[PDB]
């Protein structure tokens, strides 16, 4: 027998003021369309071009917002000439071999002077070559090293943009509900007295003068409240040997000696009856229970980020660069000549 | 005394017509999945391969939306001899030191020959070395820098999708609501005669049947309007002599000199008592204001680009590469020879 | 005539059992703030230094959370002597030219020793240049190669991340209508005894008692429910020789003989009286249609990526780097002197 024959103090209302109530409700939100690039990047250039690279983007955030004797003598003659003679023919022999080899080693050495300066020729192609190609890597590596930390900042103002463009359209759909409000609160109350307490102004219903507002509908609502209340002892049943009898359309008012079914909202008691009082049978209470459970989504929970990075990178060093090691590949006979030019005279 | 006893004409209603509604209520939504790269990226196989490495995130969004005388002439003749055998002697010591020397350049000559096969070998080397390493640098650049503008495009494509999703986990979020509302509209209507007007059909109400769609309740309600209505001057209360009396279920009908209590949905006058009113004391209104303020959220607003850009950039540039320079490192004895080789024939 | 005049077998209420419910309301979200480091990274450094980059986003997406004879040989003597003598003034100037050539022949070739000791010393600083910045522009590109992968997951977990904020938005939305929800539903049971059959409790109303949750409240609702219901045939009205007549607060209840107005609520009949009833003319049905259509957004739809990419890429392919080719660039004297250094001997 829990809660339904207990009793308690009630307060029933007692007398009334005449009152009158100003209630504002807002019926119609403002399309804030949003310029994408001074959102994000606002007047920095070099992060305005690159947002022309992400797209229309700003486009697509922008349809959601803007809807929503002289014998020996003479042989010695014979002699020192027949010696004179043949060694005349050795010096001939003895100097055009050495014309012949002094005439190879100019010649070598003239070819080897060509050879180098062709080789220098060659080397300033080189050289010029790789100082245009080098310097061009280098120029350009250093703009594309200043371009990927930009497009970092911008991503991670997409996502402000993107909390911007959803709680926009979080509250156009609250909005949008409040409409539906504002449909139910001016038919019922506007094309409908209402027996409701507090619905249509503060105590009971009387009448009501709708005006607008720019964007809403203000209501006059002429009510009474209680200006004077007493609590009465009740209880919402009682159970007479074994069968529980409850009120119709009241509560049992309790006086120090007698039930009365009191109408809810005012004190004026009247007679327990059949006429005022339902019946039942057997004196047991049914219990119910009402759980209004509001919805809990999937929320997108990950791996930690090791596994869905592993997943797909590839740890490349390409090797110290090892080229050729260049380093690794490591006048007296003209004095006697001139000396003999002259103390050959000694012998003329 | 602002509103509470100025008369106003107010339609109240005069007969009535039987009438019928077909009122439809949608009550269950379809699971939009959606695939991620044909969303996304389409057809195109480069940004395809590239969505894998953004990882699952696919998925976690389709978690959301699934869910949701014979003396001198010998002295002459030893003179001659001993000058001639001292000058071949002297002949020999120059021959054989011009062999020596000429011996020594032909050494260092042919050394120097093989120094530079040895260089061009080597260089060779380097510069088909360079060739490999500099074609790789140059080809694997192209590729990376053709890569950065894609994933560009790719991430405001992204905000789509997000968008997208936002706006269909929205409607989902009014489908369970307009759910609830069908749970209270089946309940109170189905299950429960309506005192309301209009709730359960155009008019005032009798009866219902409701009936099924594929996802949708349809009632029919059988309901009376107002066929025929005249508008009466009408206070909601009076005060006499400082006392405001005002009605008990009804409104003051203004006859052109009584005041009667009609209910409010109908013509009907009937004189006041003080079982028709309520009464007062001391003749004022109270005045209260009720202003329903619907959540304005805590929009994510930013620095400009520039400051939150400036915490963490460095304007780097590598200098003009400069290497060595290497521009600044800038036959009449063998004809006399062949001639004398002719020419000492003349003394033989 | 379609349905207001059909007649059809419907349960009208015949015995009581008193009754209580416990119903829960929750009226009341605790702030879910998120470390976005935790989230999208977590333990994994180098993701986590990239994080700082994407700027403070991460604020950004917590003010949304943490909101919402003896002559004749004579004449041989002069003529040996004049041959001797022209022979060796032609042998000076045959040995002083020689000397005067060799001289400048290894003057020539020590001026090319010079020369290329000179070239190794510079090629040797171009070696180790090229070494030095070659190397860096390898070990920093292997860095740059490195670092774009990572960022394309960290930009995936940013959509998983603004997926958990948009519906963690989307429920502090819900529970802001659950607490206009227990504002109404404290306000018209706990305040005020309702006529309306399941609210406040399964049954009919008589008296409530509320209690506190942490988070919401618990109504105790006392209330009738039917222990013991008849179907009765019915109609809505009648429609007497082309009148149409329908009850005031009633159904007509069919008896096998005769029509009563019967209380919705109860099975009680009393007869048809102009005050039981209201009346019509012309016997014609008024047929209304409510459809009740829940927003439909504007969903961003894109073009294909091709279109969307193709509006700003550029396909520059560096050219084959071609450089220089310098593979394009291509004893028996002094056996003889040595021989005559001897056989000049046999002349002396
Ligand atoms: C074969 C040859 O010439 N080797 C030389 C060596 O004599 C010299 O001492 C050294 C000094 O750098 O360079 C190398
Ligand atoms: C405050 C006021 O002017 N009330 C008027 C009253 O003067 C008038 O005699 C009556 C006739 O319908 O209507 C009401
Ligand atoms: C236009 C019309 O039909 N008005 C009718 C009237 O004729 C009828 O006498 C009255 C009550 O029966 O109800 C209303
Ligand atoms: C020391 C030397 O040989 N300098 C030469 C110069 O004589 C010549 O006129 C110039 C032409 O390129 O090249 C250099
Ligand atoms: C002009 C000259 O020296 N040309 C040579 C050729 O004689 C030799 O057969 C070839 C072998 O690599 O190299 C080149
Ligand atoms: C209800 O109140 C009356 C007096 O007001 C008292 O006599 C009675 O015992 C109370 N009911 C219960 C169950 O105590
Ligand atoms: C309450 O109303 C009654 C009924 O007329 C009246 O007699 C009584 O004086 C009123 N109370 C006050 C405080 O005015
Ligand atoms: C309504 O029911 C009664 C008997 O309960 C029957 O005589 C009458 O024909 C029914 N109405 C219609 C339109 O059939
Ligand atoms: C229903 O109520 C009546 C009225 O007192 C009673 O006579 C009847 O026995 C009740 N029915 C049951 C099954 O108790």
């Amino acid at each position: 027998n829990s809660v339904a024959y207990s009793n308690n103090s009630i307060a029933i209302p007692t007398n009334f003021t005449i009152s009158v109530t100003t209630e504002i409700l807002p019926v119609s939100m403002t399309k804030t369309s949003v310029d994408c690039t001074m959102y994000i990047c606002g007047d920095s250039t070099e992060c305005s071009n690159l947002l022309l690279q992400y797209g229309s983007f700003c486009t697509q955030l922008n349809r959601a917002l803007t809807g929503i004797t002289q014998n020996v003598l003479y042989e010695n003659q014979k002699l020192i000439a027949n010696q004179f003679n043949s060694a005349i023919g050795k010096i001939q022999d003895s100097l055009s071999s050495t014309a012949s080899a002094l005439g190879k080693l100019q010649d070598v050495v003239n070819q080897n002077a060509q050879a180098l300066n062709t080789l220098v020729k060659q080397l300033s192609s080189n050289f010029g070559a790789i100082s245009s190609v080098l310097n061009d890597i280098l120029s350009r590596l250093d703009k594309v090293e200043a371009e990927v930390q930009i497009d970092r900042l911008i991503t991670g103002r997409l996502q402000s943009l993107q909390t911007y463009v959803t709680q926009q359209l979080i509250r156009a759909a609250e909005i949008r509900a409040s409409a539906n409000l504002a449909a139910t609160k001016m038919s019922e109350c506007v094309l409908g007295q209402s027996k409701r307490v507090d619905f249509c102004g503060k105590g009971y219903h009387l009448m009501s003068f709708p005006q607008s507002a720019p964007h809403g509908v203000v209501f006059l609502h002429v009510t009474y409240v209680p200006a004077q209340e007493k609590n009465f002892t009740t209880a919402p049943a009682i159970c007479h040997d074994g069968k529980a009898h409850f009120p119709r359309e009241g509560v049992f008012v309790s006086n120090g000696t007698h039930w009365f079914v009191t109408q809810r909202n005012f004190y004026e008691p009247q007679i327990i009856t059949t006429d005022n009082t339902f019946v039942s049978g057997n004196c047991d209470v049914v219990i119910g229970i009402v759980n209004n459970t509001v919805y809990d989504p999937l929320q997108p929970e990950l791996d930690s980020f090791k596994e869905e990075l592993d997943k797909y990178f590839k740890n490349h060093t390409s090797p110290d660069v090892d080229l050729g090691d260049i380093s690794g590949i490591n006048q007296k006979e003209i004095d006697r000549l001139n000396e003999v030019a002259k103390n050959l005279n000694e012998s003329l």
